């Protein structure tokens, strides 16, 4: 019988949305989901790419949002209960970060309790006991004010830190890089490698969009944690310019680039197949000095890029996996 302090700083049909897609809504402004992947690992044994990839147990993964249902792009490939994100900024009051976490992980054991039968025992039990912390649910969760203490609270309590950002907000980047409260792994997803593009695809809400990302690569430069460039890639909408995207990728020379196919506008066969991102891949490598394809997981349609200073059998800010 666990229960988890609520109270949804939005329309009442909104937050009633989030609930039917299976969200456990966290405070006034937060929420959890169980990984959409994490069901048929407790069930069958499945393994999720991020394993294979950097030594990350997605079983163990407490996936949720400190910003729920507001963002800074209404783009297309964006799943979101409602039609379009709420605004571009989280309204206040501002739950702090302590209170987040805590009520974060009853909402993760809350919705776990659906299950136990054709469930693995010990596996539950360390779903029930998660140690990474996926900050990337919906929303912009940068928009948060507090991320930077966001991510002390979950390392306080022994979980690895993943921030997954669109970079449209660098302003809370210079904040954390100062207060020195980075994460153990920052993402940044680039969908799209021309201004054209970025507004087709990530349909800005803000006007400025294009240039904070820009800024937010460059402060990825050198940043003291491991860093990934993700790219999504829908065909026909934005699998183009590769030499383009290179470009982007340099201004922050990340540890590791994702060549991921993206799985409302958008149809069955806007869908690239694991060959596409392949030969996208390959593409693209060819203009990343010091790069190269370091691995790949056909299930999930994704092609993994490293720098080649990183070392394939290492772990921490130098290696391809996480700290044991």
């Amino acid at each position: 019988k666990i229960t988890v302090q609520a109270n949804p700083n939005m329309p009442k049909e909104v937050a009633e949305l989030f609930r039917k897609q299976h969200y456990e809504i966290v405070g006034r402004h937060s929420g959890v989901k169980l990984c959409h992947w994490l069901k048929k690992s407790l069930t069958e044994g499945r393994f999720c790419y991020k394993q294979k990839f950097y030594g990350i147990h997605s079983h163990r993964c407490l996936q949720m949002t400190p910003v729920l249902a507001w963002c800074t792009h209404n783009c297309i490939f964006c799943w979101r209960p409602m039609e379009n994100f709420l605004g571009t900024e989280l309204p206040q009051p501002w739950d702090d970060p302590a209170f987040i976490v805590e009520e974060s992980i009853k909402a993760q054991r809350k919705l776990l309790i659906g299950y136990k039968p054709k469930v693995d025992k010990k596996k539950f039990e360390e779903a029930w006991n998660p140690t990474h912390a996926a900050i990337s649910l919906s929303g912009e969760p940068m928009l948060y004010p507090y991320m930077g203490d966001l991510v002390e609270e979950f390392h306080k309590r022994g979980f690895t830190t993943f921030i997954v950002t669109n970079g449209t907000i660098p302003e809370r980047l210079e904040e954390m890089i100062k207060e020195d409260k980075l994460p153990t792994q920052l993402y940044v997803s680039i969908t799209a490698p021309d201004i054209e593009t970025y507004n087709s695809v990530n349909i800005p809400m803000i006007p400025d969009g294009w240039e904070r990302i820009l800024r937010f690569l460059e402060l990825m430069r050198d940043l003291p944690t491991r860093t990934v460039v993700r790219l999504t890639l829908v065909k026909g909408e934005n699998m183009h310019s590769p030499e383009k995207y290179a470009k982007l990728i340099l201004k922050a020379r990340p540890m590791f680039v994702e060549a991921k196919a993206y799985m409302n506008r958008l149809t069955i066969n806007n869908m690239p197949s694991h060959q596409d991102i392949r030969e996208f891949a390959e593409a693209l490598v060819k203009h990343l000095p010091g790069y190269h394809i370091e691995d790949e997981y056909e299930p999930s349609r994704v092609v993994l890029i490293m720098r080649d200073d990183v070392d394939p059998q290492g772990t921490g800010v130098e290696g391809r996996f996480i700290k044991h």
